[PDB]
Parts: C-alpha cells; sequence; structure tokens
C-alpha cells in the first residue's frame, strides 16, 4: 500500500527548519523535504531587514551548539549580532551540511491533511503540488501576519508606506520627514537607527515601555578567541540555566539589601547591558514581588529622567505601568530625543484619527507632514501562522477550529486530534533563548521518530488529558508570576529551559506517557 513520498515533511527554513531537515535526514537517514516561501534560508532573519534589527542575545549564544567545528570558526564580530551577519551565518551552516539540496523555496504550503487510513499527512502547495509524508515537521516561527494599524485613510497616503517586516532595500532618509508608529522592540530598534539620518522624525507613542542599554560593543580576538576555549563549559551552562542567556541568574532577593546596595547592582548591569540581564542577573523576585518589580521600574524611571533633558518628554517617555514584565533592549533611545529634529506624540492622550496623502492627523487637529510612514506595530500571535494553513487531523477538525479559543498543547510540540505532527517553537514552550529551545525540540522529536521506526508504529499523538495536564502546568506555573498581572489558554510554559527539558526528558523515559503509539 503506503508508497509514500518522504518520511517527513518540514515548512520553514529558518533555525527550526534547517535543525530539524539536518537532524532528521544526516542523524537518523530520513527522506525528507522542507518548504518555505521564502527564495533564501534564514526564516525571520531572512524576512526581516529593518535598519537596527539585532538580536536580543548575546552573539556567541545566538548560534547552534550541535557543531563543535562550526562553533571554533563563527565569526564573533560584535557582543549582539546583527541581521545581515545571522543571515550569512544560517547562509553557512546550509553550505556546510548541504541543506538547499531538499528545501524547496518560494514555496508556500497551503493545505496539511491527515491521512487516517495510512496514516501519513497528504500536503497541498500554494501551487496545487501534493506530497505525502508520514510526519509533519511545523516550525512556523512565534510571529504570525504583519500587524498594520487600523486607521482611517492609510490608504490614502501618498509617501513611502513601510512594516518593518516588509522592510524593501535601498530606502533613503535624507531629507525627509518620517513617522514611527510603535515603540515595542523593532519601533526602538528602527527609531535609534534612522532618527540622525532623516529631516525630521515624529514617534507615534502608544504605550511607552521600559528599555536598558543593551551595550553592543565590538569584540576584541582575545574576547572571541577566549570565548571558543570554553564554550563547552558554556553551552553546559546554557542547558543548566532557565533563560539560556549565559547569565548568572540570580536568586538574591530584591528588597534583602540596602538602598545603595540595590543602587549598585542595578547600575553594574546597567553598564554590561542586557534585558534579561538587567531582570534576572540582578535580583531573584523581579518578576514575583510587587515590591521588586517597582524598585527596578524606579531605576530606569530615574535613568529616563537623567537622559533626556526636558522634563516633559522624559515625563511622555515614562511607563505609566504600575507592574512591568520585560524591558526593551536600545543602543541609544532615549538619547535620541535630546535632538532638535525628533518629537514624541503620545497618541494615547493624542490619538491618531485619520491619515491623509501628505501626512499624519491626531485628535488635536494637528497634520504631521510625513514623506514617509513606518509601521513597527507587530504581528500576530504565534497561533496566527498555524491557522493560516489549512491543518485538518482526524475527524477533519482543522488548527483554525481546535485552536479557537487559543493554543494548546503538549510539551509545546504536540496537539491533540493531529497525529504526527510535531512543532518546533510552537506555542506552550519556554521562555528561554530560542536557538536552545529549538535545538532541545528538534532532537526530542527525532528521538520520537526513532523510536517510532524501530518499534514499528505509524501513528504517534498525544491524548486530551496530557494536554490539558501541560496547561495545568503552565498556569500553575504562570500564576506565580506578574508576567499575568501585566501584558482558559497558557501561551508559555514560565519554568525555564532546565525544568522544561526536565520534563520531556521524563515523558521521553516512561515510554512516552501521554501519547498513543499505534502499532501496524
Ligand atoms: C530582529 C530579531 C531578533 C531576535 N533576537 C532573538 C534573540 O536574541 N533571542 C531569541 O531567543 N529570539 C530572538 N528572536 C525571535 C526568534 O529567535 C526568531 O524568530 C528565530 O529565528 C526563530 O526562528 P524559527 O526558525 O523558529 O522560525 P522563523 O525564523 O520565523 O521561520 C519561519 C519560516 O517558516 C516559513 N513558513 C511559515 N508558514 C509557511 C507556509 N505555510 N508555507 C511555507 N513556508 C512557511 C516562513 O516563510 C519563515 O521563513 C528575534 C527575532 C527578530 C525578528
Ligand atoms: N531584539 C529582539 O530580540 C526583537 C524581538 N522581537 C520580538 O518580536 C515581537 C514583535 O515585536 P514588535 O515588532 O516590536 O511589535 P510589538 O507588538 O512588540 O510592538 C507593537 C507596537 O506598535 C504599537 N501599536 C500597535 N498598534 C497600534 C495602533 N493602532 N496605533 C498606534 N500604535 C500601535 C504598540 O503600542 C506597540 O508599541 C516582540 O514580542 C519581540 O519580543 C522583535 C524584534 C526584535
Amino acid at each position: 500500500t503506503q508508497k509514500m513520498d518522504f518520511d517527513a515533511i518540514i515548512i520553514g527554513a529558518g533555525f527550526g527548519g534547517l535543525y530539524s531537515l539536518k537532524k532528521l535526514r544526516d542523524d537518523f537517514n530520513l527522506k525528507v523535504r522542507a518548504f518555505d516561501r521564502a527564495t533564501e534560508v534564514g526564516g525571520t532573519w531572512f524576512w526581516n531587514q529593518y535598519p537596527g534589527a539585532l538580536s536580543d542575545s548575546e552573539t556567541h549564544l545566538y548560534c547552534y551548539s550541535w557543531d563543535k567545528e562550526l562553533l571554533q570558526e563563527m565569526e564573533i564580530k560584535r557582543k549582539y549580532i546583527s541581521q545581515p551577519d545571522v543571515l550569512a551565518y544560517l547562509k553557512r551552516v546550509a553550505d556546510k551540511h548541504d541543506l538547499r539540496k531538499d528545501i524547496q523555496f518560494e514555496t508556500g504550503i497551503r493545505s496539511a491533511y491527515f491521512d487516517e487510513e495510512n496514516s501519513f499527512w497528504n500536503v497541498t502547495t500554494e501551487n496545487d503540488e501534493k506530497f505525502t509524508a508520514r510526519f509533519l515537521i511545523t516550525a512556523l516561527g512565534p510571529l504570525s501576519s504583519p500587524n498594520w494599524p487600523i486607521i482611517k485613510g492609510i490608504e490614502t497616503f501618498k509617501g513611502e508606506l513601510h512594516h518593518t517586516s516588509r522592510w524593501p532595500k535601498d530606502v533613503t532618509f535624507s531629507g525627509k520627514r518620517v513617522g514611527v508608529i510603535g515603540t515595542g522592540s523593532t519601533g526602538v530598534q528602527v527609531i535609534t537607527a534612522i532618527a540622525s539620518q532623516v529631516k525630521h522624525l515624529t514617534v507615534f507613542q502608544r504605550s511607552a515601555q521600559y528599555s536598558v542599554p543593551i551595550g553592543n560593543v565590538v569584540m576584541s580576538e582575545t574576547d572571541v578567541a577566549k570565548i571558543k576555549e570554553n564554550y563547552d563549559q558554556i553551552w553546559e551552562n546554557v542547558w543548566n540555566s532557565a533563560l539560556g542567556y549565559g547569565l548568572n541568574e540570580s536568586t538574591l532577593p530584591t528588597m534583602s539589601v540596602s538602598a545603595e546596595e540595590r543602587d549598585k547592582i542595578f547600575e553594574k548591569a546597567w553598564q554590561e547591558g542586557g534585558g534579561f540581564r538587567f531582570m534576572f542577573e540582578t535580583f531573584g523576585d523581579i518578576a514575583v514581588d510587587e515590591t521588586a518589580n517597582i524598585e527596578a521600574q524606579n531605576f530606569i524611571k530615574k535613568k529616563i529622567s537623567e537622559i533626556v533633558k526636558d522634563p516633559f518628554v522624559a515625563k511622555k517617555l515614562t511607563p505609566t505601568d504600575l507592574y512591568a514584565c520585560r524591558p526593551l533592549c536600545d543602543s541609544g533611545y532615549y538619547e535620541i530625543f535630546n535632538r532638535d529634529n525628533v518629537s514624541l506624540e503620545d497618541v494615547k492622550a493624542n490619538p491618531i484619527v485619520e491619515i491623509k496623502e501628505d501626512c499624519v492627523v491626531t485628535a488635536d487637529g494637528v497634520e504631521h507632514k510625513l514623506d514617509m510612514l513606518i509601521c513597527a506595530t507587530g504581528f500576530d500571535a504565534v497561533d496566527g501562522s498555524y491557522k493560516r494553513i489549512d491543518i485538518r487531523g482526524k475527524d477533519g477538525i482543522s488548527i483554525k477550529d481546535h485552536w479557537k479559543d487559543g493554543p494548546n498543547s503538549y510539551l509545546g510540540m504536540m496537539v491533540s486530534n493531529f497525529p504526527n505532527m510535531f512543532m518546533v517553537f510552537g506555542p506552550n514552550g519556554p521562555l528561554a533563548n530560542s536557538p536552545p529551545i529549538i535545538e532541545t525540540q528538534v532532537r526530542w522529536i527525532a528521538d520520537l521518530i526513532g523510536y517510532a521506526e524501530d518499534h514499528q508504529i505509524n501513528q504517534i499523538e498525544a491524548t486530551k488529558d496530557a494536554v490539558d495536564n501541560w496547561t495545568n502546568t503552565c498556569s500553575d506555573i504562570a500564576n506565580k508570576t506578574l508576567f499575568a498581572k501585566a501584558k482558559n489558554t497558557v501561551y508559555l510554559y514560565m519554568g525555564g529551559l532546565k525544568e522544561y527539558r526536565n520534563q520531556i526528558s521524563e515523558v521521553s523515559n516512561n515510554n512516552y506517557k501521554g501519547c498513543l503509539l499505534k502499532q501496524s
């Protein structure tokens, strides 16, 4: 009966898809084919090429760890790695391991239907090409379709209108009046990078957020060669940590030291740089205790009032949140608002009501004349990338229907009613550095598929109770955190990378409890 085109089909050629291809094809000798709409590997690092695109984690850790030779060969130019260098790195990964011969570029996957009779997947591209594979590996990433601001007359603007997710080449800023909507991580990076290049910059800020310096500096040859000399212990620290950012994750309570010592600890992380460092290397209860969280707020607020000299602009930049989850990272964001060519518009108190052929109009009637409008307004949720595909498992239920109230899964990798489908960097996963999470899930999925090939089972599916057990574990951990109060279905597992690896290890050791292994 079953002919089958491949043993596994992968959707995505980013960090998750490239390692899924390497592990399944070369270490388990399976017949694999990967698909991506992009013309080249990279994932978000191919799509997102906006000004100032920079990694949150340091260069020596935002990479693969499974190729020891690649680690020694790796270019560590600056403390953090820019978008063109991440793209070049992932291209080198594809070059060394001969990955492109099994990737079909310029090809979008329209639908994936599970055949309960033969226990494989019917995958159809957007160009009506049909492939069959026993297993479906979905490496879609954490971000979905670009989120545009719903503003009356947005289609009327005659100037340049760019979304940061679709940043075109050859964009020039000199002599232009530019506006930026959005002050998230992407907006902060764009604003800091282009303020000195434009004639005038207007920042349309709906919600001011906390941001700490990133401290991106050049890495000397002694800085680099010494990292590669201790790379084995560095990665052992990652697997033994909660975030995988190479931090000395603190257990010290914030209010257990004096105000003078508390200031020294915050200042030390402020000088070194890093958003996760300021939160989790300083003290161990910043995300848990309200009094601790407020202390971290007041340090950044004090830094804002000192950097921007106009106290009324500093007031507009100061977040009104009672509690603060994650701060952003910047390379001179607050210094930008001291410039003569930068205007900050509080769009919560003075909302945008309309934009015309040459301007953005706020509620006060002021027409902000612009030659270019940049929308750094974010994306849809992680489950959007899945609901954007026509995925149907048992009985024909679509992932649109099964996740109509939000995403749920088992260990962040398996979905009930969708057998032989394994998610890489999917929802309900851990909150940590992405490459360590991706590597952890790809190795776990590959070991289960190899365990399947030897024990002659052809269908793997997580039970409904195992998924609901995972939702309880995530909610039990998250409700101990202030992350629930500030900005049912639980989107993230918050136990850390080490405890997440403990969770999935107990499953693989206990004969994959919660999963249903059908023999043939
Ligand atoms: C500028 C920037 C900096 C970041 N820095 C960090 C950091 O320091 N630390 C960290 O942990 N995380 C960071 N992230 C987030 C995260 O690490 C990245 O998204 C990471 O590359 C994960 O990639 P991925 O391979 O899981 O998915 P992606 O890189 O998003 O790859 C998804 C791919 O799947 C393809 N695809 C989706 N649907 C279909 C379909 N139906 N058919 C065909 N193809 C499809 C898409 O074309 C896309 O290329 C950052 C993100 C950005 C944008
Ligand atoms: N350095 C890094 O590691 C990076 C990380 N990321 C991640 O990717 C995700 C995407 O983040 P971003 O692209 O920054 O988007 P975001 O969702 O973080 O920010 C969107 C911004 O646009 C504003 N906005 C949205 N709709 C609006 C409207 N109608 N009117 C006015 N303002 C509006 C919001 O106030 C918000 O500040 C983030 O969660 C982030 O963690 C993204 C880029 C870089």
